[PDB]
């Protein structure tokens, strides 16, 4: 509890309980860490500042952060060099793209789906990076959050398979770009994770079972196990670490 | 000298005689193709119908295409529909960004750069395929081109690097979509070729084949790719690099 | 039908009809090429020299070589070049491991079936190409042939995926040796392939993979003619995935 | 100070306080764990003795083990299983290449030397493996070390880029093995580090100069951040991560 003692790291992505980025902050949180978080939709402003509370110790600082709004992202890290001075990493937990692009043949996406899912899942993290880089002056790490469907071909991921692809190639060109800063940039690619109660019959259920099944560790992935990497990624000890996309999923990625 | 004979492939993306597109045209003449040329605008005509013009054999069909436009795009592959009725495959060398962006930290990409970047040198190969399947009857190959900076960091390759990323990932996700129809989507990632001669020397000094790539060695493994001889080949990125992909 | 005309390949590995190595035989041969054959030991001699036979050209050279022979190996070569002066290239299908070792466990391995099947299946294409080299006068392709299973998991291919992890990167030292000398050296990554627990596999394949299919003796030899002809000029330390597109599924 | 507490580890390839897996050792030490080391030659075992004296509190375990011979290596694992009973990780840091097969074309590498690099450096994981279960009955990490050589083509590596991927071919197929026993099996590729204190000319130095020009964090790799990435991978906190490769090189890995 004393890994991320006296850093502080924004965490971006918290919608409910549930939220893989909620899995993170609650891990960083038990390692020592003072965190920020924000809100994409003053929708989900509530939820946000009762999770943050939820949270003993100082009161964590709540912001307003449109990725997708140039303005409202400059104003958000501008308030954070104000009132908090440093900080040490962000976690940008962001992915979206259109219920029905993930539906049947890639071949039919459409073009705004396209754009819009490389929009929110890719390019927000160049825009998160270059405000970041702001108020990192002693380095640190950005985490990003990643997908096998990513690397190779996953049943229905489609255009957001193509998404991760333009993510994971935008940590390296940013981790080269930023390490001569002091800031490392790196990825987790977590395996599905059981969220929903209801077993038996279901597609996702079927995905989690044969996880289950084959994966080395024979097991499918926890928001625990995902923050726990996190929380080395934002240490000292990953200090050598960047552009790396560290897999936390049993071990199913070197299947054939 | 008939590899190809009787087939017919869309050369998309001839911009002048250095184009890679345009060794690949001529690659494929030589293997007894016919084809059909797409330009954009006003300047990439002239030069597309001069050189098409310079093939043997009967006129090649030259046809307005800008991939940032869905009704030209579908307009354009219905034509050859009504005028070629079969084609084989596409070959989709079409790539772009804000030269701006090819400069700085990656960091300082603008949201603008980047998803023109996107749309143009990734999107494209995908709005190509979902028109080109409809004309391609008895199946074959859509060709993509691409390079190492979208597996590996590339000085100054910056938001190409990552578009070319995405185009990788569209080739995978369009195989996994399109064969079952017999249609096979691969990849070529070509070495820098001489037409930035500190890259090209080192390139000469270090790659295991010790020269830079040239635009023949590119359109021969495009004409590999297009025959019946990749029939088995589908999600494939071969790279025509002089060996360089394979150093550390 | 010409691509290959007056060129010379060494074909090793063929042990019988349904051999990867004499897809390859057939499809060089289709594309104008004139094969010598390697065996070692009787049994592998007989259906080699049966099997050259069927070819209509002129005879079929039929040599012995024994990979695990430094000796055998040097004399091959040097009949060969004695023989017919220059050759244009290798194709290497040889591999072998213990049966027992590629079912449990594979950290039940033994030292001695780890090493015999390193030396057989990956140091053998080194010992080849020292060889090779020799005979290649005005350069060209060595190939050889994998499978999935050097690059990730597969059930029960255990020892053998090691064994073609290591010939894989022998491919690019090699490649990055060579290179120089005008030859090139790539891979061959090629699908199972239909010839009990196996046609479920094979059933999952063709369910599964792009192409919704198996792979076939014929594609693998058209895409080695690719790789052996001057098409192939600008592409080495490559491994070409011939499997239907299997390869690239999560 | 307390990731590893109560946890014991086996090191193996200490030669000299130059040796990475001492860097390894110090870390863990450094973390809570306990120590066992093995000495290959009887060389050696003055050396081992000496710098496992440096770690005090606990008095190190220190045993013969020559991984080449497998009545050695099974009687080193039964003493441990009688002595120590159950270890949580085993850290395997032995590498060995005929110094000039190091040098030319690669393609001229004897037969011999070749079976003798896979043998000792990537076999040895596996006959190391398979007497570590024996003794890992909570389960936890074993970890090898690896380099980019074994990916791609690193000048003068030659037989030792093919046997660090054979080792990295069997990191996962044992990862696949022995997950279903709770125990997970990992690399960390390292980066160039400087050892030798001469600066100026000579191959090596050319080579570390131009990782620090290049590299992404420009600057070269340290044994301690090398320790520092096993710790996390003998810890809880890496629980989810098996099969995995991390590089531990300033990012140069991502470079093209």
């Amino acid at each position: 509890m004393e890994l991320l003692q006296g850093k502080t790291f924004v965490v971006m992505g918290v919608a409910n309980q549930r939220s893989i980025a909620w899995g993170i902050a609650r891990s960083l949180h038990n390692a020592g860490a003072k965190l920020i978080f924000t809100y994409a939709g003053e929708r989900l402003e509530r939820n946000v500042r009762e999770l943050a509370d939820t949270l003993e110790g100082q009161e964590s600082l709540v912001l307003p952060c449109d990725v997708t709004n140039d303005e409202e992202l400059t104003a958000c890290f501008e308030t954070i060099k104000q009132e908090v001075g440093t900080i040490h990493g962000v976690a940008h937990c962001i992915a979206f793209a259109n219920r029905d692009d993930l539906k049947g043949e890639f071949v039919d996406t459409s073009r705004d789906g396209f754009l819009l899912a490389q929009n929110i899942s890719a390019f927000s993290l160049t825009a998160v990076a270059r405000e970041a880089k702001k108020v990192m002056t002693e380095g640190g790490n950005i985490l990003t959050l990643t997908y096998l469907g990513g690397e190779r071909v996953v049943k229905n991921y489609n255009v957001m398979g193509v998404a991760k692809a333009s993510l994971e190639a935008s940590v390296k060109y940013l981790a080269n770009d930023l390490g001569q800063h002091g800031i490392r940039v790196n990825a987790i690619s977590a395996g599905p994770i059981r969220t929903l109660s209801a077993k038996g019959v279901g597609d996702f259920n079927s995905i989690l079972r044969e996880i289950e099944e084959r994966a080395p560790l024979r097991r499918t992935t926890t928001q625990e196990e995902v923050g726990d990497t996190a929380v080395f990624l934002f240490s000292d000890l990953a200090r050598g670490v960047t552009g790396e996309n560290i897999h936390v999923d049993s071990g199913y990625h070197i299947l054939g």
